[PDB]
């Protein structure tokens, strides 16, 4: 008759709009959902908390990096049902899939509900008065780079700010993103944040590659490319900087394109010059690969719910193909269910097409018992090695001896 | 010399409010200290990482209910010689006191940074509307619920939305702070959270006074004083709703009086008529005492440190008057240090004196390792008991059966 379901705060309104989602399953099934939306601030540990003492909803959302760790306490219900019925593995981008387990698993913990991914967003009036073909600069690292160079000497004043543009805008240590911000230019470089290597998993930021990575992603800071202003800042205040028309170039996700449609008094920027200005390009192949950062989150069902079979007919509900368009669109996500991509609802929307474009070149980091740590030490080193960027002091070889330190760290995490 | 410090996100510009406080700091030591801001969405598991790897900074930030916690997985410096440089016990609140150690513990392994409280803020032209005399509605509970009935039954309409106030605007459990929400009524009916019998602490919200407090307050929203969409919504929403003139009562900190000084434009709300017409009281007197939420934020020294003789310095200077006067308005926040409330920052206004007053009445939970868990289990059970106001069906014994599941989960996880 009851099942409970914890939320995060995915939408504008979360506990309406997921009762908008669940009403048509409620009314099919004779049962009602129950859902309680957690701060981001409390989630991980009310999820412990449920996931120590046994005492908890029959679903949880959780961060696809939270996947390994819950499953690897061994409370959660396997759900390799669900994922057949939506069309099993091949129904999902290969980096979504590695999210449904603790890593390496037999059996499916989680079910995929909505993909985070990254793109570059751009002012397509500066990039036209600078002289830049928007293809050659998102065609390669060079040409990215050629492409920030010719935005910093363009004379290109915002119509609103009057003054010139940033060329590039990205959070440095000051936001929860930090290694997710720097993940495609590790990869994309040939490298990795941990590789399963002469016979363990362990570190790969001082390899070679996730260097030459990282080097070329933090030299662009140090370089003029982007302001040191933005060095102090999180993902959301860039978010509003380009809103407000000081950046040329961002990287964020598929929410942005709902935003230049809403107004100011209901936090969007349909009122500002960038809104009629918006370019989407995925991220610019590396020399070793081309990659594009994916998160987001799933759902998990505990061992100790009441309500195992009906709450499984709810995950079949909510990966499916219907609600997994609409709460995309409530998410300003992408779809998980690679089969909701050709909804009107994306291909009628020529930013969000390029989004899918960039969904090809997904990937993930490896779902590990142990990624909170692997990702917390990364992002501590990794702030180390912007505070050398903020005061002109990023060298590869400081980058070196950092990594070396991350490496040294996440190995011992590792054992 | 760089001393390394991890905030979470305070003030309206984390970092370079921060860079800004120690600055006097630097010049007078000739030393740098570097600021990483931590999102709530992070910071906790950033910080055992911390613990359990021996990497991480100088200083961090603690949320006042997170010292049992890291203080028990002994990791941190001992600080009595902070706390006796500032003036010791008698410097700060009994309530604020409690939160500088592990509860029983002998030695202090956190030094108070600002205290965050709760009291009401009042719509001055709904109640003179309505009839309600201020001063009757906040001196009891049953002048709470007299003036709520009177501010039901007003024609009066707010100037900009032309349509009425709800009396009371609250979260329910959508919130990150559900239980901070109850505390006041739980404890001005005479009850606790938990209490210590031998050497156990246990559960007391079933106890006859904390059901008693716990109705009172749960029961308002029952009786159709807090609009049905309060209940699916979290504190900062509550605020904007307060902003927007669609509520005469509800409880906030002090950050809202600096809020309602600040153009929309740079994200106050002096422009709404709530700004011009703004009142505050401390919670009503309850049967059994009149008691304020405090929660906050104190800073400890990794004992991993290398610096801590500099580092203590440090945590004197942020400890003491003149920071202490900087940075609570910064944050909008109460000073931990008491010398500090007498600043004519605070003294020159009526609304900062009030909530000096709501101070005295302050009370926190017990500083526990398994605070939490505790906490997280109060809140599962609470929040089942607001979705049963939601439904118009919370009755004591209903309150009684939920607190008695709270209770045996609670007791479990606290042996
Ligand atoms: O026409 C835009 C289209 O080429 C792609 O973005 C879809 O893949
Ligand atoms: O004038 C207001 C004053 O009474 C107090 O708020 C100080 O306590
Ligand atoms: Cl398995
Ligand atoms: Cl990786
Ligand atoms: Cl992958
Ligand atoms: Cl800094
Ligand atoms: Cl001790
Ligand atoms: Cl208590
Ligand atoms: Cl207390
Ligand atoms: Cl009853």
């Amino acid at each position: 008759k009851t099942l409970e379901v914890w939320i995060m705060p995915n939408s504008p309104q979360p506990a309406e709009d997921f009762k908008a989602l669940v009403a048509p399953f409620e009314k099919a099934h004779g049962v009602e959902v129950k859902v309680t939306v957690l701060d981001w601030g409390v989630a991980w540990t009310k999820i412990t908390t449920a996931a120590t003492s046994g005492v908890g909803p029959d679903l949880t959302q959780l961060g696809t990096t939270w996947v390994g760790a819950i499953s690897a306490m061994g409370v959660l219900e396997p759900v390799d049902d669900v994922l057949e019925a939506l069309g099993g593995e091949k129904a999902y981008l290969p980096a979504v899939w590695r999210t449904t387990r603790l890593e390496g698993a037999r059996q499916a913990t989680a079910v995929p509900w909505f993909s985070e991914l990254r793109a570059f967003y751009y002012r397509t009036d500066a990039l036209k008065a600078a002289g830049v073909n928007p293809a050659e600069m998102f065609a390669s690292w060079q040409g990215f780079e050629a492409g920030l160079a010719r935005l910093k000497a363009s004379s290109f004043r915002d119509p609103e700010t009057k003054a010139p543009l940033a060329p590039l805008c990205t959070p440095g240590k000051n936001s929860w993103d930090v290694l997710h911000n720097a993940a495609p230019w590790i990869w994309g470089a040939g490298g990795e944040i941990v590789r399963q290597a002469g016979g363990r998993w362990q570190s790969a930021l001082n390899s070679p590659e996730s260097l030459e990575g990282l080097y070329f992603f933090l030299s662009l800071a140090q370089k003029g490319y982007v302001p040191a202003e933005s060095l102090e800042k999180n993902t959301a205040q860039i978010e509003a900087d380009f809103q407000a028309g000081k950046c040329a170039v961002f990287a964020s996700g598929p929410w942005m394109i709902q935003r230049a449609q809403v107004p100011e008094a209901k936090g969007g920027f349909a009122e500002r010059t960038a809104a009629k200005n918006l370019g989407v390009a995925p991220y610019p192949a590396g020399p070793k690969g081309r990659y594009t950062f994916f998160g987001g989150s799933n759902l998990a069902l505990f061992n100790f719910s009441k309500n195992k079979p009906l709450a499984k007919e709810l995950l079949k509900y909510l990966g499916g193909p219907e609600a997994q368009v609409r709460y995309a669109q409530m998410t300003g996500m992408l779809p998980a269910l690679r089969s909701a991509w050709s909804d009107p609802s994306f291909q009628q929307n020529p930013l969000l097409r390029t989004f899918i474009q960039a969904a090809q070149f997904g990937r993930t980091y490896p779902s590990l018992a142990g990624w909170g740590g692997v990702e917390n030490l990364a992002v501590q080193h990794l702030g180390m090695a912007w505070d050398l960027v903020a005061q002109g002091r990023l060298t590869r070889e400081a980058l070196k001896d950092l990594m070396d330190k991350a490496s040294a760290a996440i190995n011992q995490a590792l054992r």
